[PDB]
């Protein structure tokens, strides 16, 4: 007897693995895994292996798997949206949380539970309508989300003294609600900014997560909803040790609720060095669209690329911290591209940035990975579907990234992972360390 | 000729140190400071030396220094305010930023520039009047912080392409505007909340920061304006390692501006395992004040203690992260209380924990530090001056906590410290790490 619910599922899973890493730590706490050096401790933990985190692992060479589900494994193994071909993101939140690949049914449950949870508090909406147009879609988007910590069941619980065991639970209810509300506040920025006067409407609970949002933005093309579904699966989880995810993990660990703890992280994502770069290639691209002019040879186009380099600047959408190969999450976006829009002026000037850009960082050897991003090529497809307001681009990114981040958050509070308290050192005293000692 | 301005000092100071830590890493990049072990990796970076950080260092046995300045070296060598005895925190910001203890003038300078730079934008005020009474003053707080970043100069600079070199420079001006406006905002949340009705009126430019605050809080006791100067000193910096400091430092490294990058941390501090536990000694202190009753022995007091311990709970104001000793920030406030409230109920019982609690954790050795906090102590004094809404206490903290955060941040953007991209490890891949390899 009985039917579907991720909570039950978890209550079975959870323990088995508390035991499981316990035997591990019994045996191998004893183990020196890496080494800490002065360089790393000057250079922002690059290679310094700091976290445990389950909800994804990146490979330099291969990259992002999701159980070990490589995006192309997911692409075809996670369930599709009744009339489409894309990885539909309830099937992904399924995957990461349980290590299992779902039933379509067991996603429908998901959809219709999120878009049951999917109701916005008076005040949020007030505040949101008050937001001045001069205010970034993202400064906005945290402001609401940091104010959404009114609906927080966990934060409610604690202050009345829920017992340690439990913790994972209530944050299962808060998260589930936040991923649910998220979209509406995504859409409800966009529309108070860019189409400024019209309603973000109803929720058909006989729609999926992705699609509700497409409706709520006021976008009408079927095909853009496949794209949307698709972004919404590859921006999701991309290991721990990135800014946003690491933030959230961290502000997570002092037992601050998932509302507060997401919206700490989008300020993670807000960082032009984290998220903005999305938005920023097509900044450049309007910049190259002007300032180098309409139609160029790869010479002034390379002089333009030299352009910005020499001007001390930031070359977004090429290279990557730790990814030493092609981001699957480009290649991912390509085959989507080749398949609905191969006819585009910025599309194929993306198969043209596809042979010139890095090679100016090969000329340079700036940082260690010459190959394509995810920043790159998403922008180009947004425009195609007539998403053009490139500030809003990282509102999108947070919406997809909401999947990941709350995903581990449930796991850390079921796994009792303590408080994120490093050791920091001073220069002067580090000077006393290495040499003076 | 010419007069006072931290900026000028900075442009002499900054290079000297770039060069400095330059040589240092040419020689000692190659130096391994210690080890990465699996328990550290499953147990929250405990000893796991992850930073270099300037504006303060904390020793186990010794605790907080500021340059090498202990709280007591401070209490005196730092300039005090015009008929009063207390470390005046414009001289504290001074200390950290420059490496040098100030002059009373260039604290006059500092006061004066702040009380200039504390304008408040329209749209803050709107939304701060829109905050409903069942938000916390810190959910309330951040949201209006993260909005405030519309008044980010650096956030504007970057959009147009300032040069890398320049970076500290714009974050100078943003932070200074922050630490400036911040308390107007703190005060405005109190006053919307608890004082429900009345304006937060003046800023008298020839007053001091802490003074003007007390003035806008509605608080007319002279004595509470010492305690304040003082509080605001010892809640400033406590190295990098902690949540709020490390959070900012993080979202900082992502070239997100000061506002966006403070606010994230304050949720970091909003954590019950962070800052809320001011509030939650006095949480239990109404739960002493009822539930074991008015006048008790240290039996059914001890009982009291053991009861929430066995109920698995958290016991605030005792123990700590890294401090294996009696906080300087305790003994600091002790010497105050001795001088202005040796008559109190909740004082002398504030030494009534002062031989009982950790002893039951000495029964337990629950964690590794027997001697007191700062959360311990403060919150008794605060009712002593008639601040009582123990919710707000943790708004109190972040006001102080804006010094140190905006403090290091400036030195990070001038030292051009990169972006904190650590390495996260999953279980199963940890599993294949240690033992399988
Ligand atoms: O891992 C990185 O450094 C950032 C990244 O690509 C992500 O957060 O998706
Ligand atoms: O360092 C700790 O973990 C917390 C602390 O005392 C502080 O943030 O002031």
């Amino acid at each position: 007897a009985s039917s579907t619910n991720l909570k039950d599922i978890l209550a079975d899973l959870i323990p088995k693995e508390q035991a499981r890493i316990k035997t591990f730590r019994q045996q191998h706490g004893n183990t020196v895994v890496g080494q800490i050096t002065v360089d790393m401790m000057y250079g922002g933990m690059r290679g310094m292996k700091g976290l445990v985190y389950e909800t994804s692992v990146l490979d330099p060479d291969e990259g992002i798997r999701f159980r070990g589900y490589s995006i192309p494994e997911c692409q075809k193994m996670l369930p599709k949206a009744k009339g489409g071909e894309e990885p539909l993101p309830e099937g992904l939140f399924w995957l990461l949380v349980t290590g299992q690949i779902p039933t379509e049914e067991q996603v429908s449950w998901l959809s219709k539970e999120w878009a049951k949870r999917a109701a916005l508090p008076s005040h949020v909406v007030t505040m949101l309508d008050n937001f001045p147009t001069n205010l970034h879609p993202m400064s906005q988007l945290s402001a609401a989300i940091t104010a959404l910590n009114s609906e927080s069941n966990f934060a409610r619980a604690y202050a009345e003294g829920i017992h340690r065991t439990k913790y994972w639970e209530l944050i299962y209810e808060d998260c589930m609600d936040l991923i649910a509300k998220l979209p509406c506040v995504a859409a409800k920025i966009y529309r108070n900014l860019y189409r400024e006067g019209s309603s973000i409407g109803a929720i058909d609970s006989k729609l999926d997560w992705s699609h509700n949002f497409t409706n709520m933005l006021g976008y009408t093309d079927a095909q853009f909803t496949e794209l949307m579904r698709l972004y919404l699966t590859i921006h999701s989880d991309h290991e721990g040790g990135n800014v946003s995810a690491h933030t959230s993990h961290l502000v997570g660990s002092a037992l601050s609720d998932p509302y507060l703890s997401f919206a700490a992280a989008m300020n993670g994502l807000a960082g032009p060095l984290h998220g903005l770069a999305n938005q920023e290639v097509l900044v450049w691209l309007t910049q190259l669209q002007k300032e180098v002019g309409k139609d160029v040879s790869d010479e002034k186009l390379r002089d333009y690329i030299w352009n910005t380099l020499n001007s001390g600047r930031v070359v977004p959408g090429y290279g990557h911290a730790v990814l030493r190969k092609t981001d699957p999450r480009y290649t991912c976006q390509r085959e989507f591209a080749l398949k609905h829009l191969p006819h585009d002026p910025m599309f194929k000037l993306v198969a043209q940035l596809y042979k010139i850009v890095p090679n100016v960082l090969l000329e340079q050897g700036k940082a260690k990975n010459p190959w394509p991003n995810v920043d790159a090529h998403s922008g180009v497809l947004l425009q195609y579907y007539g998403m053009t307001e490139m500030n809003y681009y990282t509102v999108l990114f947070g919406v997809s990234r909401a999947l990941g981040v709350l995903a581990q958050l449930i796991w850390s509070r079921a796994l009792g992972f303590p408080l994120e308290r490093p050791k920091s050192m001073s220069t002067d005293g580090l000077i006393k360390l290495v040499d003076s000692k």
